């Protein structure tokens, strides 16, 4: 019985060494996940500093361009949401 | 008759070592919380990004848009 | 022959110990799944977002 | 006595189910370089914003 209590722990023990070789890359991997998503916390904080401060002009009509030509707008109304929905 | 125990103890000794590469492997979960802290504010900036870019979109007069219901 | 027994239990309470901590790693997996789930909804509305700027 | 060993080959069951669940583990590696491509879409098209 002494031999079955060594040759199997020693095989289980040997499977167990070869995964926990494969674990370690856990912690590489996560860290390299926590960096590049420090550097996207970065890049996002720059997209809503643009964001924030934006310009929206309606050009009007200056020329004097007549409004049958002007007429490029839909008149079909449709329906869409921005946060609520 | 020794040379069982010189067995037990090397056994012993062995699953020693593994066991400081468990417990180093689960230290290295803490990392993993501060990530998931801080995809909470990706998801949160991430729809306030949307968002803006929706009333942006919708604010354009040629295109006649409504609230649903 | 009591020695034997002694180093038994210790295995023993190795071994509890053993359950513990990868009970927890466990934990810490179950958690990483949810991550999964929660960027893969980022992953989503990103792609939403890339329509819609377009 | 026999006793330990029986429990033992518990233990070892209860381990060979911790791998099983370990090798699950591992399969956020194709998701992650999924989240790295979308760094790389994000980057590529606020480049155009500016």
């Amino acid at each position: 019985e002494i031999m079955d209590l060594l040759r199997g722990m020693d095989a289980r023990l040997q499977h167990l060494e070869q995964k926990v070789d494969k674990v370690l890359a856990q912690g590489s991997m996560v860290t390299q996940i926590k960096n590049e998503l420090s550097t996207v916390k970065t890049t996002l904080a720059t997209i809503e500093g643009m964001m924030a401060t934006v310009k929206i002009m309606d050009p009007g009509n200056p020329t004097g361009v007549p409004v049958d030509e002007l007429r490029r707008s839909f008149s079909d109304h449709v329906t869409i949401v921005s946060g609520p929905g």
